[PDB]
């Protein structure tokens, strides 16, 4: 598959090896650094110095050329017979040439060799960090799973690519140097002027390389927070367009953006100096050389010496080609490895089944959540888990998994066995329906068939379009929530561990379900296999078959025992439960972006430089002719003329980037947001998210090098070509056969790196998708223990795009053997033709030193343009996202025919209404009908798609309606605009989507609302004591996704975020799912006694809590059979609603 050598897992081991080396050294020292940088370069130097050994021997293979070309023109001009020949030193010349290229090659080789082999050591690195690192760094802001993403995509790939271009940071100053030398042999003292202006760049490219770095490090930073917002909003898409807030997050990011261009300026700014500095200061030590020479040597240049010196000006030129790019990429990877380094220096993890004795646990603060926990869970017993919404039940369960530093107590597990772990988020691989539940282990059809029965997927599978293999996950089919949680609760079932820890797995499912579950799935199957289970629900009335109770109130253990037991003990506790149980075109676009003006002034511009540069040359060869005023005059405007348009053309292109960048992004952003939800239901976040991330990172920092870089190249071939045809006019009839040579590989390789380059990037999705799944669901992979199994899922990845990237630097190193080769052989013709048939001798010179150069940049010519047909793509697919169908915001109705107050009453008529989410779809809603009067408290209740969800979303005009109206106030909602009616009415989703900031925040972002009303709803959500108790109360920090905090504590600030806006009009959508009875009732009875004058419809998860309501609904599968009072459907015979009650009860 892979040699040994280049296998992931041998350099990962050395790479390993010697950063623990390093670590014991800083460990020694007050430092305490451990040095990516040192490791790295003890593990994989000695590559990199056969590396620059080669290219050493390839620099004088390169200073062959200024020898024969003097020789060759001092011949033309006027033993060792051979030696002075002019076809001789031609053909000396053409096989030095093809050696330098060769060792330039090998010298290449190697460096992409290793710098393969360090890509896939460090990712494995990184991986097994990830598979080490505690959850607390995650949950308390210190990083992000997008800042783990990012290492692995961006900054692991610029270290690489860095690596390649390696050896140059040395070889281009023992070149430079060499060539000052000899350039002082030839010109006498006169050298050592240009010799200072040249050094001169040095101190340049430094100040320029610091300026570059603190550039960068804030366009990191920025481009950081900037994805963070849009990963964001790309995720909770549904909330933000319900509550109509997306333009206020759009223009945050927007804001956000603008910071993130600024750094980017700054950049492209101190790079366009760098291009001009490297191309200039040649230009003026060109003058000031020749300048002094004139003045102080009487003698004048003869032919030979004058176009020795120019070539060797030439070869100095050569190197100062890449300094630019090789000072961006250095810089880039400086960035890149303090993020890396950062990383791998960060905090890492520290009969009775098992047993916690004075146990405190803390989640990182060093404060504790838990205390005094002494508990017991019985082997093969059910243990059951109940407390109020934060209370330390999940903190409870992962402080036994040892997921969080323990501050002082023990835990005995009579090392850590494998515990089958249902969180209370689930957490899906992308793999099928079968390889979610299977989980690692061997399939058996017994087993498999009885978990699914028991969790009830078998008829939700058979619905799915491949039912039993299909994509699951992020870049699958999505799954509804009770789906994805009753499929990890069956990979919890499945596998064959004797520890079952299962997290409130009765949040999202609804009665029947739950109660099939509860019996069949648990007190059947995991009773027969005599399995210890521990629960943890809110489910009282499941209190009965519980085994052994652990009550937990405020993060310390309350009482624990058997029901009987803590009868006898706390009557206080056993009567409360009681009580509580009731008992191509894109390459066009991207250069018009600039308006005509900036590509033509570019152009044109690049044009007259390198005419002007070649200029220069044509007037030093025939003032050496000479053999005075006028040529000191013409040749110092000439070269001012070339200083003055390096400088313009070096700030057009990068202008040009920057342009286009910024308008690709606001296109991209703006369409995105605007377009409907079933776009992001049917499209994965993930090709949503890359286009915002690699491909913007690509059109910002990749694209404008790039192009420049094309440009310059390929300008300096044509002129070079141009200067030869003056020169030697027959070589216009070679050109032809090699022209068609270099049509015909470019075609070949276009091909080939096509296909290639589509292999890299389906290799490697798949490995960036697993870096993800492993990095979120952490706790699941390391309850299962099963990190050994990921590791080699990981390696094995790695392995496959490390062949796939391979097969690609092969192609690369063959198209670069050939052009180089194709250069020689334009070199050997040319200077076989210029000393044959030109007309003067100064004429040979310049045809023989421009040959010289085509070798060099032709490659860079080809290599460019592949690489910005590449980059184009993305280009191309940002742009494609411009042409997504938007939702229709714009509203027949007039604004003044809506009145001020429009929802006043909040009375709402719905007639006939039926819904379906796609065209030519299943009707989920089917002729419903509806009077809810204005002040009316509504209950709509019923199983598991029977459309509650898609009724309560028709008011939003979030699923279409095929026929019907939903009048509101007397108006219908179809009529106004999209946010006058998304605005005016609030619904609580079921699933708490809660953005990361202040808890000012996520209650109001648009800071329109007073500190009062923020703690009146809070304090209706039954928060205050809590907000009160954080740190920065109302500013008090909210992580990523809400995950300080409990999920019951996510979903009451989500009920706060929806009170404060204070609509007339509240639809709560199972919303106390994940609410304990204890806070729900108080929470219902506090919102009907301040809601009173509103109306409110609450789709009820539990039929308890609209017993007390002034109307119900009952819906079975998008029909409504019973519309009354509750007493009156309790008191009918054999009613659905009495038989729920009964359930429920
Ligand atoms: C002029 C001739 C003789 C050689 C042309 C290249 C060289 C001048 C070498 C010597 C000094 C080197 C530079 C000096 C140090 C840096 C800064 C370095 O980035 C940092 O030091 C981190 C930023 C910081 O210091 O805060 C990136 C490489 C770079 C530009 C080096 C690139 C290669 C340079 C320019
Ligand atoms: N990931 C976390 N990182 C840091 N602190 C946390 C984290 N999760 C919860 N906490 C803190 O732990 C305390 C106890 O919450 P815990 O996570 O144990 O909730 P829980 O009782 O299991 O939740 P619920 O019953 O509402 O589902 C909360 O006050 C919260 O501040
Ligand atoms: N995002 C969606 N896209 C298309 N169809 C959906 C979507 N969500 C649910 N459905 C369909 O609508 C029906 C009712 O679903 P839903 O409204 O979620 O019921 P509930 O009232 O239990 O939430 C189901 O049969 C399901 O197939
Ligand atoms: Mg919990
Ligand atoms: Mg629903």
């Amino acid at each position: 598959k892979l040699p040994i050598a280049m296998r992931a897992v041998t350099n990962y081991v050395c790479l390993k090896e010697a950063y623990e080396e390093q670590k014991k050294k800083a460990a020694d020292h007050p430092n305490r650094t451990p040095s990516i940088w040192l490791a790295m370069y003890r593990a994989f130097g000695r590559p990199i110095l056969l590396s620059s050994t080669f290219r050493y021997l390839a620099d004088l293979l390169g200073f062959a050329g200024p020898l024969c070309i003097s020789g060759i023109v001092q011949r033309v001009n006027e033993s060792k017979e051979f030696l002075e020949n002019a076809h001789v030193l031609a053909v000396l010349l053409f096989l030095a040439l093809i050696l330098q290229r060769t060792f330039l090659q090998a010298s290449y080789y190697v460096t992409i060799e290793t710098g393969i082999n360090l890509r896939g050591a460090l990712l494995a690195m990184i991986y097994n960090k990830i598979l080490r690192l505690s959850t607390s760094n995650l949950s308390m802001g210190e990083m992000t799973l997008g800042q783990i993403n990012n290492l692995v995509a961006i900054e692991t790939n610029q270290l690489m690519w860095f690596l390649f271009l390696c050896p140059n940071l040395w070889a281009m100053p023992v070149q430079i140097i060499m060539g000052v030398i000899l350039l002082y042999n030839l010109l006498g003292s006169s050298a050592l002027v240009g010799a200072a202006v040249i050094v001169l760049l040095a101190p340049i490219q430094y100040f320029i390389a610091t300026k570059l770095a603190e550039a960068q490090k804030s366009t990191l930073d920025y481009s950081t927070e900037r994805l963070k917002k849009t990963n964001e909003i790309l995720k909770g898409i549904k909330l933000l367009k319900l509550y109509a807030w997306e333009h206020i997050f759009c223009k945050s990011v927007e804001e956000t953006r603008m910071k993130e261009l600024s750094s980017l300026k700054t950049f492209a700014l101190y790079t366009s100096l760098s291009i001009f500095m490297n191309a200039a200061i040649p230009i003026a030590a060109v003058l000031a050389t020749f300048v002094t020479h004139a003045y102080a040597s009487g003698n004048n240049l003869k032919p030979a010496e004058a176009f020795a010196s120019l070539s060797l000006f030439h070869i100095l030129v050569t190197p100062l080609f890449l300094l630019s790019t090789v000072v961006r990429f250095a810089v880039k990877a400086i960035i890149s490895v303090q993020k890396l380094n950062e990383f791998l220096l960060s905090d890492e993890i520290g009969d009775v089944a098992i047993k916690v004795t004075n146990g405190y646990f803390s989640w990182g603060s060093g404060l504790a959540t838990l205390s005094n926990i002494d508990i017991r869970i019985p082997t093969g017993q059910l243990t059951m888990i109940v407390g109020q919404v934060g209370c330390g039940k999940s903190s409870l369960l992962l402080a036994i998994l040892g997921e969080m530093q323990t501050l002082e107590g023990k835990v005995y597990w009579n090392s850590r066995y494998s515990v089958a772990y249902a969180a209370q988020k689930p957490w899906l691989l992308n793999a099928t329906v079968e390889e979610n539940i299977t989980f690692g282990s061997s399939f058996n059809r017994q087993r498999y068939k009885a978990v699914t029965d028991a969790c009830s997927l078998q008829p939700d599978i058979d619905l799915l379009p491949f039912g039993d293999q299909t994509e699951i996950g992020e870049r699958g089919i999505n799954l509804s929530g009770g789906q994805r949680q009753r499929i990890c609760v069956a990979r919890a079932l499945y596998q064959n561990t004797n520890i079952v820890f299962l997290d409130d797995p009765f949040s999202a499912l609804d009665i029947h379900l739950s109660d099939h579950l509860m019996q069949e799935g648990i007190l059947k199957f995991l009773q027969d296999d005599k399995r210890t289970v521990v629960l943890v629900t809110h489910k009282l009335q499941y209190l009965t078959h519980a085994d052994w109770i652990i009550a937990m109130k405020d993060g310390s253990v309350l009482r624990e025992g058997t029901l009987k037991d803590i009868q006898t003990k706390d009557v206080e506790l056993y009567e409360h439960w009681k009580t509580l149980m009731n008992r191509w075109k894109t390459c066009w676009w991207y250069l018009t972006s600039g308006g005509f003006f900036l590509l033509f002034l570019m152009i044109f511009s690049k044009l007259l430089k390198h005419s002007v540069i070649v200029a220069i040359d044509y007037w030093l060869a025939t003032w050496t002719s000479e053999y005075q005023t006028f040529y000191v005059a013409g040749f110092s405007i000439l070269c001012g003329a070339g200083i003055f348009l390096c400088l313009v053309t070096s700030l057009t292109v990068e202008w040009m980037g920057l342009t286009a960048a910024k308008n690709l992004h606001h296109n991209l952003l703006n369409k995105i947001i605007l377009g409907p939800i079933r776009f992001f239901d049917t499209t994965p976040l993930g090709l949503i998210l890359n286009r915002f991330s690699a491909d913007t990172n690509i059109i910002d920092q990749h694209i404008p090098p790039t192009l420049e870089s094309l440009t310059r190249s390929t300008l300096l071939c044509l002129s070079a070509i141009g200067m030869i045809s003056y020169a030697t006019p027959v070589f216009l009839i070679a050109l032809a056969p090699l022209g068609v040579a270099f049509y015909f590989i470019q075609k070949y390789f276009r091909v080939a790196s096509k296909d290639l380059q589509e292999l890299d990037d389906s290799t490697q999705l798949p490995l960036l998708c697993h870096f993800s799944e492993t990095a979120e669901g952490l706790t699941t992979i390391r309850a299962f223990r099963h990190e050994t199994r990921f590791k080699q899922r990981m390696l094995e990845l790695t392995d496959t795009n490390n062949i796939a990237y391979l097969f690609l630097s092969a192609a690369n190193r063959w198209l670069e053997v050939r052009t180089d080769y194709l250069g020689a052989c334009i070199v050997l013709t040319a200077s076989i033709a210029s000393i044959s048939g030109s007309s003067n001798s100064g004429l040979v010179g310049l045809g023989l030193l421009y040959a010289l150069t085509i070798t060099n940049y032709l490659n860079w010519v080809v290599r460019n343009l592949a690489d910005l047909e590449v980059q184009m793509g993305a280009v191309k697919k940002v742009n494609s996202f411009l042409t997504m169908e938007s939702e229709n915001y714009e509203g027949t109705m007039d604004p003044s025919q809506v009145p001020e107050h429009w929802p006043q009453e909040g009375e709402i008529k719905i007639h006939d209404l039926c819904v379906r989410y796609e065209n030519n779809l299943k009707p989920v809603l089917k002729h419903v009908k509806a009077y809810i009067k204005p002040g009316q408290k509504v209950g709509i209740c019923g199983r598991t798609g029977s459309g509650k969800s898609s009724l309560s979303l028709a008011f939003f005009r979030m699923v279409d309606i095929f026929d019907g109206k939903i009048v509101i106030d007397g108006i219908d909602i179809s009529k106004l605009p999209l946010h006058t009616l998304r605005s005016r009415l609030s619904i609580i989703l079921q699933d708490p989507i809660l953005f990361s900031g202040s808890i000012r925040f996520n209650l109001d972002p648009e800071c329109k609302c007073t500190d009062d009303r923020l703690w009146e709803a809070l304090e209706i959500a039954q928060l205050k004591n809590m907000v009160k108790s954080l740190p920065g109360g109302l500013d008090a920090t909210v992580t990523e996704g809400g995950e300080n905090f409990s999920v019951g504590q996510r979903q009451l600030f989500c009920l706060a975020r929806a009170f404060v806006r204070k609509s007339s009009i509240l639809i709560m959508d199972e919303a106390t799912a994940s609410i304990d009875m204890a806070t729900e009732n108080i929470l219902q009875k506090v919102v009907m006694t301040a809601f009173a004058d509103r109306t409110v419809v609450t789709i009820a998860h539990r039929v308890h809590t609209i017993l007390t309501a002034d109307l119900v609904i009952v819906m079975k599968r998008g029909n409504i059979l019973e519309y009354d009072t509750p007493e009156s459907l309790l008191a009918q015979e054999d009613g659905v609603f009495a038989s729920f009650v009964r359930a429920d009860m």
